[PDB]
């Protein structure tokens, strides 16, 4: 099992028995990733316990899996951990099941579908400028990732759901609450550390229905979107997520309903606040970039004018912006597929079972393919420069037939959020502001400590 790579040629830090090169894992895995690519060069091999991974950093060859042979081979993620009922949610299915739950759910984001649900959030765009209002007179410092966890929720709900819920409202919430206990994938925390190291463990738990959100979050969730469809199983009207669901139960089922929802109601919460809260940072610790933004918004919205569908992509600058905090911070880290047979991509030979690994993170920050890589540069977005640049070395939203189904939408309510919030404020550190931002070492990409900034009215 060790002696794979060693035999296929390929170089790698030598593994220990049953460990494989987990204790590297220490620095925060996207350090180890780093340190590979500078110290083995351009295709290397690591153990994840027992488990093969080979990363690889060539445009080309990246292409070839995420691309050219997901359909035949590359189909699938590593299976997660256990996962009981959430195991046919879309992220987390394979071959046939995912087939269809990918074309099924494809047409929630659309050129109408998008454009149908600008007005929607425009009422949490009002909701969340009143919040930080009430800070912004008080002076003494505030958390982006709450005041932005408690947006991106109601966000998510009224327009997966057409459920105003009006967190906002409610620093006293049982959704946010629950959804933001959901996740334990701490790299360095005892659980899933012992899991990539004892996966045969995992058909262990299965049996036992422990999860990895041990029936607290999910029995909320269960019934609570119980009652959501009910509701509308009566109440005629717009076709949402939730109606094109009860639209393909004229082969979809129930439980299979309840897990897209969740997996959405996780992604829209966690991903877009955790973002939103990187690109605040960056434009409070670069002032000029936050008035060029500010001057922007003002110019094509005058009058603070309401943001909109058409005006929303017409900001070059805002989306320089969101591409260059995404650069520095591409919050999956890494690709995952499984090779599910042997096979052959550009001149290597890769068998059955291995783990091909993209590391995003890493390639973000080449050296070999950005100037300065280190610092915030939004210009090396521009249209300009916007195309020296490789779509399979950025790729904070992978790519191809797999690629984030979230990603429209995503750009779209951080925009939507942006715009909104810097028409009526401006955002400068304090003395609780790391400077500069450290990532924690836990598996997340996350800030170690939470990130704080001095909200002033314009
Ligand atoms: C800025 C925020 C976000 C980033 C950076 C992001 C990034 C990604 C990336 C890189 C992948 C995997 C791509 C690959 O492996 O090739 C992904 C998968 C996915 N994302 Fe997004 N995402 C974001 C927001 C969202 C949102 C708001 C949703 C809600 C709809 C979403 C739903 C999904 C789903 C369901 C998958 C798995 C795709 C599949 O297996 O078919 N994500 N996310
Ligand atoms: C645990 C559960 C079922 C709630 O969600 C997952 O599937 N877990 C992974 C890890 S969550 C943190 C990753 C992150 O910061 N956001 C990336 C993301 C999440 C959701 C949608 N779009 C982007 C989440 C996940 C689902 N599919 C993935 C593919 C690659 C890497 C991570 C994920």
């Amino acid at each position: 099992s060790h002696g794979l790579f060693k035999k296929l040629g390929i170089p790698g830090p030598t593994p220990l028995p049953f460990l494989g090169n987990i204790l590297s894992y220490h620095k925060g895995f996207c350090m180890f990733d780093m340190e590979c690519h500078k110290k083995y060069g351009k295709v290397w091999g690591f153990y994840d316990g027992q488990q093969p991974v080979l990363a690889i950093t060539d445009p080309d060859m990246i292409k070839t899996v995420l691309v050219k042979e997901c359909y035949s081979v590359f189909t699938n993620r590593r299976p997660f951990g256990p996962v009981g009922f959430m195991k046919s949610a879309i992220s987390i299915a394979e071959d046939e099941e995912w087939k269809r739950l990918r074309s099924l759910l494809s047409p929630t984001f659309t050129s109408g579908k998008l454009k149908e649900m600008v007005p929607i959030i425009a009422q949490y765009g009002d909701v969340l400028v009143r919040n930080l209002r009430r800070e912004a007179e008080t002076g003494k410092p505030v958390t982006l990732k709450d005041v932005f966890g408690a947006y991106s929720m109601d966000v998510i709900t009224s327009t997966s759901f057409g459920v105003n819920i009006d967190s906002l409202n409610n620093p006293q919430d049982p959704f946010v609450e629950n959804t933001k206990k959901l996740l334990r994938f701490d790299f360095l925390d005892p659980f899933f550390l012992s899991i990539t190291v004892f996966p045969f463990l995992i058909p262990i738990l299965e049996v036992l229905n422990i999860c990895v959100f041990p029936r607290e979050v999910t029995n909320f969730l269960r019934k609570s979107v119980k009652r959501m469809k009910e509701s509308r199983l009566e109440d005629t009207h717009r076709v949402d997520f939730l109606q094109l669901m009860i639209d393909s139960q004229n082969a979809l089922s129930d439980l299979e309903l309840v897990a897209q929802s969740i997996i959405f109601i996780f992604a829209g919460y966690e991903t877009t606040s955790s973002v939103l809260s990187f690109i605040m940072y960056e434009l409070a610790t670069h002032p000029d970039v936050q008035q060029k933004l500010q001057e922007e918004i003002d110019a094509v919205l005058p009058n603070k004018a309401p943001p909109t569908y058409d005006t929303v992509l017409q900001m070059e600058y805002l989306d320089m912006v969101v591409n260059e905090t995404l650069r520095l911070f591409p919050i999956a880290m890494r690709l995952e597929r499984v090779c599910k047979k042997d096979v052959e991509i550009n001149g290597m030979f890769i068998p059955k079972g291995v783990v091909v690994m993209i590391p995003s993170y890493a390639l973000h920050r080449d050296p070999k393919y950005w100037t300065e890589p280190e610092k915030f540069l939004p210009e090396r977005f521009s249209k300009k420069n916007k195309d020296n640049i490789d779509p399979y070395i950025y790729t904070p939203f992978g790519s191809g037939p797999r690629n984030c189904i979230g990603m429209r939408f995503a750009l779209m309510n951080m925009k939507l959020a942006l715009i909104r919030v810097l028409q009526n404020f401006s955002f400068k550190p304090c003395k609780e502001t790391q400077i500069p931002l450290k990532l924690s070492l836990g598996g997340l990409l996350q800030p170690e400590k939470p990130v704080v900034l001095k909200v002033e009215s314009r």
